[PDB]
């Protein structure tokens, strides 16, 4: 703490300094150590009792901070911390904005990490507690939320690092490297390419349209062929199809007979009020005052959350994913995962994050080591070590999104921003999924230069490349964009000006299949400049 900033910091309520410490409080006990590491400090240890909302760190808030939403779809972006006014939270989607919405509606909240020019504060895990930062009355305060759970014996704290260097991107990358080691992150050596139905057909996908695309896909460089939301009769009833679809097993065997890795979408922690599964098993869901607690509203229905502390539920999940694996599915887009982590009443007195982790661990076991798991709508930190790929932005769209605010509604411009601002997770936490390329020439408002901007940025960043189009509408230009994109993969990217507030970014990537590359993108002008070799 030779630094004046550092002498002014507090750790578990005491003046910051190196050492080993014990805080014995009325309702809890924490034993911690503050240790020097490369680039900064690590705070680790263990806690027992009822820590509640546990204060770990306090320092004066910086004027400008990079803040991160806990899940795939929420923003990672630079915000002015003094002029901040809280958002109104949509009561149908409360918990996507925050697992602690009493914070979000009052104070600036950042989940897992927060950054300023030259300094990263970041928790290395979220296995038990939800780690977050709030700006309370001009102070940056780091908390570990234990959701009123009580611990008879010590459990480990989520470690906190405080890193300092003028190269902020390097700091973020080092932070993410430490996260990956703390959580035995899965970084596959091979990244799948593929097709996804969603961004052309949406809920109106038919099997007949699917079959046309399946035939056409033989002319495109796609390993995986993934059916999205559309095939299922209700949310929760994943093995009952509707409309013109065959059985879930039959789809897999057609897809495999055409030579693709079959993939499929589920929302596995979600059951609708109308679903067979909820109607058969009403005590399978998280509760509020003893009754089903609405987790979110979507598909014009109340959607409940499976209670992943229940063995009956985890057995059902195991059987479901085991069946899909038996059928031939080897790629799983597992969506709306925030549902499994909603606060409320569960059968076991465990945190929502502990519950969440037992559900995704079950799914991993059931599908096996040779299946690819793509997370979506998901808490980020709790999933490291389990998923192979992760959606890290809000949904893209077949339009740029000129009148779409940065509020989570679909838009190419906001999906692409998050692929930039979360670049440092890629090849550290998992493979980043920037959401699908949309390269068709009809049934879209995107220009050729917008499609290029999106696609080439994704390539430079080495992110997963999945296309979502009616392939009969993809012509020479789309095929050219896809081919050139795939040539930009394979490098080690860096967003050199991660703290930019004007949506212009300079991005380098060393050692791509096209050598050292650089792309300057402007999300406001919708322009890029790319240099190769
Ligand atoms: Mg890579």
């Amino acid at each position: 703490p030779r630094g004046s900033h550092m002498a002014s910091m507090e750790i578990f309520g005491k003046t910051f300094r190196e050492g080993r410490f014990v805080l014995k409080e009325k309702n809890f006990t924490v034993e911690f150590a503050v240790e020097k590491i490369h680039l900064g400090w690590k705070i680790s240890g263990r806690v027992k009792g009822s820590p509640g909302r546990l204060e770990v760190l306090r320092t004066k808030a910086p004027e400008k901070v990079l803040v991160n939403n806990w899940q795939s779809w929420g923003p990672c972006r630079v915000v002015d911390a003094f002029s901040f006014k809280p958002p109104e939270i949509d009561p149908n989607w409360r918990y996507t904005a925050s697992v602690v919405p009493d914070v979000l509606e009052r104070n600036l909240q950042s989940d897992y990490f927060v950054a300023e020019e030259g300094k990263v504060y970041g928790f290395l895990s979220s296995k038990i507690a939800h780690p977050f930062f709030a700006v309370e009355d001009g102070e940056l305060v780091a908390y570990l939320e234990y959701f009123d759970v009580e611990f008879d014996d010590f459990v480990p704290l989520e470690p906190l690092v405080v890193l300092e260097d003028p190269n902020t991107p390097l700091l973020l990358e080092k932070y993410a490297e430490l996260v990956g080691m703390e959580n035995n992150a899965r970084v596959p050596k091979h990244t799948p390419t593929g097709w996804c139905s969603w961004y052309h057909y949406f809920l109106d996908l038919t099997w007949e349209e699917t079959l046309k695309n399946l035939k056409l896909a033989k002319n495109f460089p796609f390993e995986v062929f993934q059916i999205d939301d559309a095939y299922e009769k209700d949310i929760g009833d994943w093995l009952v199809t509707r409309g013109d679809f065959p059985s879930v097993e039959e789809m897999a065997k057609v897809i495999a007979e055409n030579g693709f890795i079959p993939g499929i979408w589920t929302a596995p922690f979600s059951v609708s009020e109308t679903s067979d599964v909820f109607n058969e098993h009403p005590d399978w869901v998280v509760k509020e005052n003893g009754e089903p607690k609405m987790a979110y509203r979507n598909w014009n229905k109340k959607i409940y959350a499976l209670d992943l502390s229940k063995d009956e539920v985890l057995n059902w999940l195991f059987d479901l994913f085991s069946s899909l694996r038996k059928m031939g599915y080897r790629y799983f887009k597992i969506d709306f995962l925030f549902a499994g982590a909603v606060p409320g009443e569960r059968k076991k007195n465990i945190t929502p994050i502990q519950a969440f982790r037992k559900g995704i661990e079950t799914i991993r076991k059931a599908v096996g080591e040779d299946s690819f798991i793509l997370g979506c709508g998901s808490p980020l930190l709790p999933a490291v070590g389990c998923v192979d790929g992760m959606r890290i932005g809000p949904d893209t769209a077949p339009f740029w999104g000129e009148h779409i605010e940065d509020n989570g509604a679909p838009a190419a411009r906001w999906a692409l921003r998050n692929a930039i601002t979360r670049y440092f997770m890629h090849d550290r936490f998992w493979l980043n999924d920037p959401d699908c390329l949309i390269l068709r020439e009809e049934k879209t408002d995107l220009t050729q230069k917008e499609k290029e901007l999106y696609s080439y940025t994704c390539g430079v960043l080495d992110n997963m490349i999945i296309e979502s189009d009616d392939l009969s509408l993809v012509r020479d230009h789309g095929k050219k964009v896809l081919k050139e994109t795939l040539e930009l993969l394979g490098g080690r990217p860096r967003v050199q000006n991660i703290m930019s507030e004007d949506l212009r970014y300079e991005i380098v990537s060393s050692g791509t299949l096209s050598g050292n590359v650089k792309i300057v993108v402007d999300l406001n002008s919708r322009e890029y400049h790319l240099e190769k070799e």
